[PDB]
């Protein structure tokens, strides 16, 4: 089913043609933007795509590793542009995480040529033993990383990575936010979650934010950031910085 | 680009439409018959069901899109006089269960005047035999079963072995990069080889230019899909590219 | 150590046992119910349904072996007379069958003189509204509903959040290693507060000495269970072990 | 659902105590015992357990890369032994597999202390981008080592493990051979993939062989080697020589 043939999608990402968006997060409190979540692109002939349409010819082209270094490059130069205000994440799966071979060179590449290191977040996505992927994580977190773990309590073992992970932030996927009108038992939930992650010394980024009466509700629940439509959809750089001057 | 309040009130509103994809006789270069692929019409956009699926999820909107399917693609195989075969996408959780299927049985033998033109095609492939149950009392009724994406995932040779398979259905990486993958060249004869002995035929989807075609066709595959032909068009876009249909 | 043959014979004669985990009141002490484990008593051994689960898979024998469990379990509430609990494991593609679950229900309602007696335990943990249809229709009759290894796998909290859950039972490892491990006691006392503030309770499974139970018991954990207590065994051995059963 | 505790296999598991035991494969045209696999065992206090059981306690105690070790070091002295006569199997999981720093430290490994290395068998076991494993593979195959996968098409994506990895040996497990007297279907697709396997140039193991009928069926269709009850369950080393003198 593609509007788009794959041989057009396939020359792209031989092209190593990608593009780094980014997706405001924002303080719950003060509204205002604290950093950005990196989402890849890839730009093709005809559109600019997202991870979940072309991820199969990615890995059937053996183009993780292109990915992942593009996705983390163009994070690092983009921190040292703005002068540190701002944080930016990267999405690195777990795969990735948990080996030592792709996280020492990260480790390097990071220590190498990013001015600011506590403005990076590592992303833990596509969520086995822990204990490399925590070692691994430590070591770039000895350099000022944050690390941060998305789809908490829909992906895999939730719990376990929050367990044995050197986790800092919680993020949370749309689900876990909607239908609060009427549903008391997931209220109960998120507070529960979210006490946890402050009770572990963490903070919660709340994603799918999209109205304004979630934002209450998440606010008085000490949910710490915010993410969603409400108040941006993911945009080039570009983009951003023209419809928030502040960046 | 859109938000998820754009797709929550498309679904609630069960804004959705069927496109289908042509497939052609590798023999004859005929279209003979259309994968049927649900899409969402939200207020600015169309989206595909992986952008939206667990958004369907969310919404316990499963059922109501399976129906929407089947009644849909049965108006335009009874349109299309029994001159076209057209596809739907069954998930095999739906397969197995034996509320469901009955309800769809029931609903051709009713609605349908052509079954030997449906197709189920099972999807997102765990139990079998209430499946095979299943399966085979609609094809009583005429219907063909197949499976996509072969080779992919979890137990392609047990479906093959323990459902009434008709079609085996190939993605587009079975095919990709055959110039220099003898060993899939193998592969692939080995199982048109396979469908054929078990008294079925393939579909190769995928298709993306001539080369292929030519590979494909000396490999004995029954039939074709991809942007070579067709990429997946609105009927009345279809209708216009095609005057045979 | 044993043939397939020897397991297929077995399973093919239906040569099933319940044993019985005792369930310990963290507040009394006292043996409150018991978790029903299925065994397969073979001509020459018994085995746990691991060891035999895909030969079950194999010989479609899973509804089979599904009754065979209700059956006993009810059964032997019926002869304890109202006085221990017994919980059943149901895979959750049964909880998910329509048709299963009112077989069962109408089951329970003709069979079990003491429905508060039963539990269903939710295992092998996808779709949800008609799984919480299927589990409220038993529960209007009196039947408690659990779920386990929570915290392990996928959507614990999602199953929390949509299901009818009164009982969250944790495996062996959410209480191991707790001497040096302050996030996960951080971890089971937050889990143990949102259970409460749901309105229900929890089992933790694994409890291996008396430290465990310490920790646990200040965490106001409700239920324990594991080898500290006793392993599983069959009633008749509960019984020798336990006058008060 | 223990009969045993969780303590006393934790236990055993911290002293190391695994026990390599061996099932004899056999040559379905000649019936001699050509290799064997090798299968871990953990020896508690009160008994010897098998992977199936103790899996979960090996992750969680991060053993798992002590158990490889043993496996494999176990795997070549008592290949060593044997004077080249026989092959010996050893389960890697495809994680480890996938893994350059485990496989390099295996070639290494390898190098420096099996004299036979043709008499070596690395089966593929727990099966993404394949690239890197069948480089992996590669490496340890220029030493004369041998490659098998398990689980055939029960597994995950088999046929793609089959086109991309350097494959000697396809096993398939018990259910593969079973019912074929009332089985046409499978009859066929046994058949059919056996003439692939030999076309792309490997051989064909079936396991849980347990009756003469299935013999005389799986002989005609060209299966290389047989395994399972009707030769032998697997057992020490010892009870090996005891009950084949030719070992």
């Amino acid at each position: 089913a593609m509007d788009i043939s794959s041989t057009e999608i396939w020359d792209a990402i031989r092209r190593n043609s990608y593009l780094l968006y980014y997706q405001p997060k924002v303080d719950a409190k003060t509204n205002k933007i604290i950093g950005f979540e990196g989402l890849v692109r890839l730009k093709t002939a005809t559109t600019i795509l997202a991870p979940i349409d072309f991820f199969d010819d990615i890995v059937l082209l053996n183009a993780t590793r292109e990915m992942q270094d593009f996705v983390a490059e163009t994070a690092i130069k983009q921190i040292n542009q703005l002068g540190g205000r701002f944080s930016i994440s990267i999405n690195i799966p777990a795969h990735y995480v948990a080996s030592s071979t792709y996280m020492t060179f990260l480790h390097d590449y990071v220590k190498e040529h990013l001015k600011y290191p506590e403005c990076l977040e590592i992303e833990i996505i596509e969520r086995t033993e822990l204990a490399i992927a925590d070692k691994n994580l430590r070591k770039i977190k000895d350099l000022g990383v944050k690390v941060s773990m998305d789809d908490f309590g829909k992906g895999y073992s939730s719990l376990a990575y929050l367990r044995s992970l050197p986790i800092d932030i919680v993020k949370t996927d749309m689900s876990f936010i909607a239908l609060l009108k009427t549903d008391r038992k997931q209220q109960i939930i998120i507070r529960a979650i979210v006490n946890l992650c402050h009770d572990l010394g963490g903070k919660v980024v709340t994603e799918g934010v999209e109205d304004m009466e979630q934002v209450e509700k998440l606010r008085e629940m000490k949910v710490d950031y915010f993410q969603g439509y409400y108040f941006s959809r993911p945009l080039p750089m570009e983009e951003i910085k023209q419809k928030y001057s502040i960046v």
